[PDB]
């Protein structure tokens, strides 16, 4: 019984988490391509200020690059988090291959990394997200590794539908206008596959395209934020932005095990 010792940062608004940056200034670090085993290498964004955060590993989807996620490991370093945005052994690595990539990048982020970074993470809590195909490597891996203390596929892509066996708290965001990773084929399925008591919700995108995740997008950074807030570092401060959570608005549809 203590003040949470993983709180980071001030008593968050809606404001505060649908602005741009954060309130941790961040500098970033390179995984080369030349010096990563197992991956593409990567940009590791973290924040200036010496302290543990959570670790988070963020994949692109299928033909993407580290570019097309850096604004969201960015924005979500600047609110107290040690992100990794990777590239892909090829850019044509499939969901599987790309949840293999992602286990990898962590365990870059805690062994070969500089002293700087490997400083700044508490390394028993770690987190993955993806975009598409880097969202169906998400659900693998969530689902290898109960270990995890959050999963955030985004508009993600896989050809497996079942996920029964996933414990990892797990929010899944889908594009209402996806044209390439259908909510009715891949998101709603994967939600719908994960059984009680795991914790998760499902929040889809009003008006909002298959690439509304490489995008600066408010909602997508006001709810990842809010999500590895309240489950990477247990802060119980982010649960009002998640439970009832959105008005169903921004968000098409919203499903949760509120209050977690
Ligand atoms: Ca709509």
């Amino acid at each position: 019984q203590a003040a949470n010792p993983y709180e980071r940062g001030p008593n968050p608004t809606e404001s505060m988490l649908e602005a741009r940056s954060g309130p941790f200034s961040v500098s970033e670090e390179r995984a080369s391509r030349f010096g990563a085993d197992g991956f593409g290498g990567g940009t590791i964004y973290y924040p200036r200020e010496n302290n543990t955060y959570g670790a988070i590993a963020i994949s692109p989807g299928y033909t993407g690059t580290q570019s097309s996620i850096a604004w969201l490991g960015e924005r979500i370093a600047s609110h107290g988090f040690v992100v990794i945005a990777i590239d892909t052994n090829t850019t044509l690595d499939q969901p599987d291959s790309r949840a293999r990539q992602l286990n990898a990048a962590l365990d870059y982020m805690l062994t070969d990394a500089s002293s700087a970074v490997r400083n700044r993470i508490d390394a028993s809590r770690l987190a993955v997200m993806g975009h598409s195909m880097g969202g169906g490597g998400t659900l693998r891996l969530a689902s290898q590794r109960p270990d995890l203390k959050a999963a955030i596929p985004l508009t993600p892509w896989h050809l497996n539908k079942s996920w029964r066996d996933i414990t990892v708290p797990t929010l899944i965001i889908g594009a209402e206008y996806d044209t390439i990773a259908s909510v009715t084929l891949h998101s709603k399925p994967f939600y719908n596959s994960i059984p009680s008591p795991t914790d998760k919700a499902y929040l889809e995108l009003d008006g909002a395209s298959h690439f509304a995740p490489n995008i600066t997008n408010k909602t997508i950074g006001m709810y990842s934020v809010a999500w590895l807030k309240r489950f990477v570092d247990e802060d119980t401060r982010y649960t009002q932005f998640l439970c009832p959570g959105p008005r169903t608005s921004d968000v098409e549809e919203y499903r949760s095990t509120c209050p977690f």
